[PDB]
């Protein structure tokens, strides 16, 4: 049956196999659950520090890279720049920070981010509840937290050297989930993508995210780029 030209829905390959992704859902340790309550549903001015608070997990996770490196100096074979990229998009109202870091394993992002209590959230909620500017969040060892201050919804997609690509995923309301993530692989490192609030729109302007980096995040250490999509 002679053919000299195939249409691209007869030529178009099979799909490769459906990927299966495991997912947990996790509650958030009590008291982390009665924080994000908090930080999510009262006002704060001083709302912006949620960057400083991501940049600085991001420059965190950035010097373990060099340390680690003693005991495992195989990562100075690495080719990636250490840096943080900071990415807004428009479109789908997310700020993404990705850094090169030393990334999570599965059971960083369970225990790290819900499941373990912090010793200073107590306190932190009532240095709050006395009227403390959320800024302070960085003192009391639970700053991940303030991603919500901006953020309806928190996606964590992070791959590190001992584990596979994972997603943490948070809307808040008291439970997270941890899911294999078989998408895009990023490599080492870790992608916070903060799906923003109607009225935090402005945390996706170009000034506005410099501004913010200018005035509370001076020492990274680490080269940190916005990534700016051209306007059409
Ligand atoms: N970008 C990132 N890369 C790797 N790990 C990250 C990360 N962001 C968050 N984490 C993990 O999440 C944990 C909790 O973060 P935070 O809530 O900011 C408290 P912390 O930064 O550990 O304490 P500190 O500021 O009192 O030192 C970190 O300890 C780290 O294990
Ligand atoms: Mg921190």
């Amino acid at each position: 049956v002679p053919r000299g030209s195939h249409m691209p829905e007869e030529t178009q390959t099979q799909d490769q196999p459906m990927e299966e992704e495991e997912v947990e859902t996790f509650a958030f340790q009590a008291e982390i659950a009665q924080l994000m309550s908090l930080i999510i549903n009262t006002f704060y001015s001083n709302k912006e520090i949620f960057l400083r608070e991501l940049i600085s997990n991001s420059s965190d996770a950035l010097d373990k890279i060099r340390y680690e490196s003693l005991t495992d100096p195989s990562k100075l074979d690495s080719g990636k720049e250490l840096h943080i990229n900071l990415i807004p998009n428009k479109q789908d109202r997310t700020l993404t920070i990705v850094d090169t870091g030393i990334g999570m394993t599965k059971a960083d992002l369970i225990n790290n981010l819900g499941t373990i209590a912090r010793s200073g959230t107590k306190a932190f909620m009532e240095a709050l509840q006395a009227g403390a500017d959320i800024s302070m969040i960085g003192q009391f060892g639970v700053g991940f937290y303030s991603a919500y201050l901006v953020a309806e919804k928190v996606t964590v997609i992070t791959k590190h050297n001992d584990d596979e690509q994972y997603a943490w995923e948070s809307s808040a309301g008291g439970s997270f989930t941890v899911r294999t993530d078989t998408g895009e692989p990023m490599g080492r490192g870790t992608k916070v993508i903060l799906h923003l609030k109607e009225d935090q729109t402005e945390y996706l302007e170009e000034r506005r995210i410099k501004e913010i980096v200018k005035k509370h995040s001076q020492f990274i250490g680490y080269p940190i780029t916005l990534f700016v999509e051209k306007e059409r």
